[PDB]
């Protein structure tokens, strides 16, 4: 009964996937831990089963991964660099298929799961030409004969944690940043994902194989909390990269700076889209339908809050409520279809409760609110109007789709309530105004890692560091310096003149 | 019997210090605290008194730090820089006798002292450049009529707690590079540098009064681990820079990450200088002795262990104790004298504990491991062999000048060795070979923050980021781009035409 | 009957002025060319005397310099650094006194020539933090076992030719780069701000004696076109930085390129200002008059072009007469005065051409146009509409108080019109379109080095790049990485390794 | 005849070649100028025919790079970098018949051929990174609601002359770079390499056509002198980089400083290998070898004079002799040849009178010298000892395989000879010295470009930049920050406040 042996899903052979699948890799495949069985959230069938990583399984790959290590991390960074670029040739070649793996097994619609892919396709590009560029400046020493330089050196083993949202782009931000900067990895995905990650780590173990090196560089270990915990805790995990809920991170940065490891954060997000009076309405009216609904509001970038201006609010609600209206729903691999199902019945769980939650804080929903009756997990797109800025339940972050609107009037006290909440990831004014677009930009601004304008809170590129501040956890991910923090820098005076040190009145021989 | 209210010691009132000092500073002076009394390690004779903060003053200060925020972020950076510049030339102005004063409190030498405020002179004029240059890239969107900019933005108020070793400079440090930034400060020093911590801030306060800006720009709260354990507990301290023991400053991070803070950690080492057989041993040699017995072993970069190869290892032994035998030692301010007394009574126990230890290991004092028998807190520069590099005490960081030598052979076998320690600071080899010392700057090579090259382990000037790995906790000050942990990053797209393109190109 | 000569300018003596200057300095003061009589053009009446360099003096003098580079380049740069540090407060102990040297001698108004002076300390200030920060990134080689790395280092002697009417600044900021950079500077300045150039040398030649350097580092060797002339064509000057006209900069940068030199070339603009239909108008206005009369209309960066929307064309030009005429003229030292002379005779007969010439092309003058009946070289700031965007005398840079008004309707004719002339230094549009600002600024937006919104053309601050394009001449001064074009890079790779492995792969 | 009619070449017909071939691309391919015939080298045989550009030709393909530029530069640069690196999947599907060709029509060995393809493979995966990262930093402004951003654009038209000896590389550096930073480019090859030109741009017509562009982006107008001066005084080319003989190159920067164009230039080099004492001599022959008899001597890179330490001179000569005596001659197309003809007949003749002018000197040949009895232009690969460092022709640049000896002893001495010659492209030293392997890098040791540590002066990787000092033209290419010089820098303040510039009296 399960879907990769039906005819219909035979494209999931193209991607090397079966019945039952091995969940470990190490440059051998295995996985002696409990085998967990994945649905497709469009219709709650089986897709395939995985053989998750067992204690044995995970200590055997982290020594493994560390070994190779020895190999890796003396082959220089430009070759590296080929490597990561024929990861994303290989990746190009499955676009299609694994970004139908993405609908089929997440559950967002076929072009964001090719558009995810795409991200990490054009991560490989960017890191590409990184791996001739990481380095560090040679400074002027204020000492005569002497050298000051600043070197980066990889950490070793980057530790690789992520959500069920972005199965394949967290992942690929962290792999090919951490692979030219000389690091190997070791991945434990979302277990609701993990067809995804044997998919994807599947296309990397050819490269590597192909290229006669060793497997473990990109390493796998599908696993729940245990291995995760096992991950936070482990001092040979030199640096952990963590995508996930506020909650679990906040444990897994406890656990990593107890034992002094580097922690890479990237937490929960509650954005808010603000529409001042001046804004282009056309855009603003678009822009949060994709922000709020987009992926059924299970982004981290998702707009949870949108802030209108008093005098136009009823018309941007009014327009936005026969936008929600006009989305098409159905399954997320089917042409034309933009609105797809929650990823997990506890997901529409959770959603039902915040609904509750919002008309008990005095919230009315103006739009949606009720679970879909239809197969899947499918709830209505939800818009709530009514509640103070400062409400609970718009304070906390409902991974569903659930966009709370509030009114305001003054500048200032709505670059405030964008501040107000825990979480710091992205953000979003649509106005005209110059001065307020740079007031914005600056420190009584925005507090969010994305600041943006005229634009919703989602859909970033790659050139740019990824990632938010506060609750958000503060690491960063892709584009900039961010490559920095999957390295160790040192700072490195070389003397090289014969000139003695001045001998202080002692008679030296 | 308060040394400030002697006649031979009436320059310290040119710091503006008296009998009973304020121990608060947020633009008013005040201190409803515990009175700490300050003693000189040299003669432990009590200098003179400091209110300390109460939790009442601690509350009081922080919101007045914020408040001053609103106005001091405000301040365009280069005009911050302006003020740090005359930070800077305040400074100058009272070299001498704050250097004298963190002779006479902490305990280390004249030109020490001095030297250290130096640093603070110098990383005030790097940071004035600094204040023309922070920001990010402008970087090339993949959308048409879309602009992307990286924006770097003041965190807040940072909070500086710092150490013994160092009551002056590692403040400078952070605060010149926080207040380019935009950021306001929270001074809480050692308790027993608190005169030190209350003269610089007099100093501040002037520069900051002079300009008609809020004095709580640069606030200090003298305390100890209650105030320390409060900033690093409070929300509104939005980076807590944090220089002392491994101990405490695990603490200080886990409390930090609690509360989903940042923090900036500088904390222990056990440097290793290394000696290869081709090394030239006329700079071997002095390079050991001042990294070792400088500051009577109470740096965080002093040289804790030797490691010097098989073929010259007695030479090098015996050449050490020669010139240890020459160190001149005295009071802080002696002229020409090169050592002084250990900070307090409990570092000569832990002294004499790590020196019993050592023996009981199986190892040799073959230079000093005795109480020196002369008022105040002196102990002999101490030089011990026969240990296995893996003993124990050797291991730990005993924050007293006791040199650990171990032989080596083989260049793989003793940088493992360099990198085998919890702490990850300073490190340094000596030696010609090109190969090796590429080596030793490489991947498979030392594993520290600073990694030297015929300089000892206290090889560190501003141009560079300084810091440690490991146990020694990962932040760094000072120099290269340090400056971006005292400020929050955006990545910033700003829409300035009519169209909705998606990034990778992804049609809704 | 000299100025000096007389007690209302004893504050001359300040300075370390006499009757009779040495105008060549090379840790020697002397000069054996003409002497030169330097007069103040807002009287005509002469100041003192400048003996001018000899072709023996000029010859002596780069010998002395390069000799002095040999020490100077050994000097560290952070220690260069602070060499400049100290010529920055040296400068500011001489602000009120120097910038009154500028009016009396150049003739702008006494706030713009302490400003100048202010421009050298910062520039200094800057310099002495980018000591600690010159260099380039060490890379990763694709090769096994190398290193590679861009070093940069001094490219030696850097002659400085300056023109009058920033007689202190420019070569403040290409003096401060150079030497934190490790080059020795000649300087040849402008023959009628010959005093001033001997009262910076002087203020330079003591810090550089007192800290027992050779003063040929900051050479001077004042002279006219002879002198200049034998800098570009010396193949010892290793980097010619030129500023003054496109005219006498195109034979400069032939002579160097002859030689296989470097030149930094600044040169004339023909700067506009462009207001948009929805400009703030009470923006627009005191931009426009400042960028256009400030200093007499004789800056690089003056505004000489001024397009205005149709709609509010004939409202803009109304409110700038009724500005004009409110503006204060007299002694550019008396502190009331806004508009001073023009720098020379000559000056104002090139002035009156030009309002002729436009005249005769079919323009209006709207306000002034006239020579002004009174002692010193004073013309009347001048407005002319009616000519057509690409009329020759719009064209042409005439380096004076004229300002050219111009009509126009949409977006991209005005762009064009801004990029249509030879000249690319400065521009600035006054909008609030948010896609205009950054089509402005993007690759179909203005030519220009400089370009600016909602602020005049003139005015830059340090902390950026300060040159232009196409007949400007394309070189760079001050800020962001300018001072790489005061170095030479280098691409560096060592094999510390036992192998050989090729680039590409190739297997030999 | 042609030996692209021979079924021995069939494989010519893979890069699209023909008997007779268009030498003019913009979009369409033509070519109403002169028709050459270029020949194999290695036995002067007839290759096949290129229709080079008539002045008509060259005027239309100018005019359509600048209409297509208006659509290439308002493409977001990553999308730009999307093209490049179609680019350099379709070079990589063509890499090994492709460097076929330049081993055929150029002459270098295959290995060599292939590895210049490579170094534009290089170059495209480097600029496709680079293309999301091209801009300027955003700038902390001096002024309260102001900002500064320095703003990168491209200067339009790159026109790019190479020349005979890398007919690949160096226009590929320029292209890739050029693109990505939002040019059009401009290419005039080597008459010599016609066939490798049209094949380049074969190659880049397609992926340009695929993908919906211009085809005038990377213009090709084969052509000889005439062609390369009009491009050099021509307005339209905003930017021509030139590659080529010092002699050609004087005139075009001079040409293109006339009319206030910007030039990249990348002339000769007389690049030096130095050989201390203490050199490994198991990696001095073998680099000598390669750096030396590498393309038979043709590089700009190639090592033309050797300075051996006196102690180890005989015996470094003696291995060289023996090393040179075993590389194979053969047909360069051929897997495992190591030594191919020199480019031309007057090669040959010049290389002959260069080995007659070295015996005029006082030179002895000890190895080589002659011709090679055999069909094409092969000579034997010749070293010269005994001539003074100063001597005549060790101080022209022959492109030939004419390597000249010279002894030393000193190091300051050796550094000064690698400076005395006119070029200042690379240079080497091989030794284990740390102090003199930083004094080569450092303000004091070598001017070059280049500066190498035990490997040789050729073969450079692309993630640096490349280029050379004094005559060799000061330009750059490839790595760092080169692409700086296909872009224009614009310094821009943006007043975002509603501030209003101070009255200063006048009632506004
Ligand atoms: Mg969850
Ligand atoms: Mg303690
Ligand atoms: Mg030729």
């Amino acid at each position: 009964t399960l879907l990769i042996n039906q005819p219909q899903y035979a494209w999931l052979k193209e991607l090397g996937l079966r019945e039952e699948n091995e969940g470990v890799y190490n440059g051998s495949w295995g996985g002696r831990g409990e085998v967990i069985t994945t649905y497709c959230p469009a219709n709650n069938e089986p897709i395939a089963r995985v053989r998750q990583a067992s204690v044995a399984d995970y200590e055997e790959t982290v020594k493994k991964a560390r070994e190779a290590w020895k190999i890796w991390a003396d082959i220089p960074a430009p070759k590296r660099g080929e490597i990561v670029r024929q990861i994303g040739d290989a990746l190009r070649e499955k676009i299609q298929v694994l970004g139908s793996l993405v609908s089929l097994e997440m559950g967002k619609i076929l072009v964001e799961g090719v558009g995810e892919v795409q991200e990490y396709v054009d991560i490989c590009d960017y890191a590409v030409g990184l791996s001739r560029m990481i380095g560090g400046p040679i400074l002027p020493s204020e000492r005569s004969g002497h050298a000051l330089i600043e070197q980066w050196n990889p950490v070793g083993l980057v530790g690789i944690i992520t959500a069920f949202s972005f199965p394949v782009a967290v992942y690929g931000w962290n792999n090919a940043i951490a692979m030219i900067c000389g690091n190997v990895c070791l991945w434990k995905g979302a277990p609701t994902t993990s067809l995804i990650s044997v998919a994807v780590t599947k296309i990397i173990a050819k490269v590597l194989e192909d290229n006669k090196l060793p497997g473990a560089i990109c390493s796998l270990t599908c696993g729940g909390a245990d291995i995760g915990t096992a991950m936070a805790k482990d001092e040979r995990v030199n640096l952990l990269s963590f995508t996930g809920s506020t909650q679990v991170g906040k444990q897994v940065g406890l656990m990593v700076q107890e034992r002094f490891g580097r922690s890479l954060l990237e937490l929960g997000g509650n954005n808010a889209i603000i529409a001042f009076e001046d804004a282009d309405l056309s855009l603003v009216v678009p822009s949060a339908l994709f922000a709020a609904v987009g992926t059924a509001g299970q982004r981290c970038t998702t707009a949870r809050r949108l802030f209108i201006h008093e005098s136009i609010h009823d018309e941007v609600v009014n327009r936005l409520k026969k936008a929600y209206a006009q989305i098409r729903v159905g399954n997320p691999w089917d042409p034309n279809v933009l609105y797809g199902p929650l990823h997990t019945k506890q997901a529409v769980s959770m959603f039902l409760g915040a609904v509750e939650e919002a008309k008990k804080e005095g919230g009315t929903v103006v739009y949606g609110g009720k679970v879909m009756d239809r197969p899947g997990n499918y709830v209505e797109p939800t818009i709530v109007t009514g509640l103070g800025h400062d409400a609970s339940i718009a304070h906390t972050e409902t991974f569903a789709p659930i966009l709370y609107v509030f009114k305001f009037k003054n500048e200032e006290e709505v670059f405030a309530w964008n501040n107000e909440v825990k979480q710091g990831l992205s953000s979003s004014i649509f106005t005209k105004d110059l001065g307020r677009i740079f007031r914005w930009l600056g420190p009584k601004g925005s507090d969010c890692g994305i600041v943006n304008v005229n634009i919703p809170t989602s859909g970033a590129e790659i050139g740019g560091a990824f990632g938010g501040e506060k609750h958000t956890g503060g690491g960063r991910e892709s584009g900039s310096d961010a490559w920095k923090q999957y390295m160790r820098r040192s700072t490195c005076t070389i003397n090289y003149s014969k000139d003695l040190p001045l001998a202080q009145g002692i008679k030296f021989q």
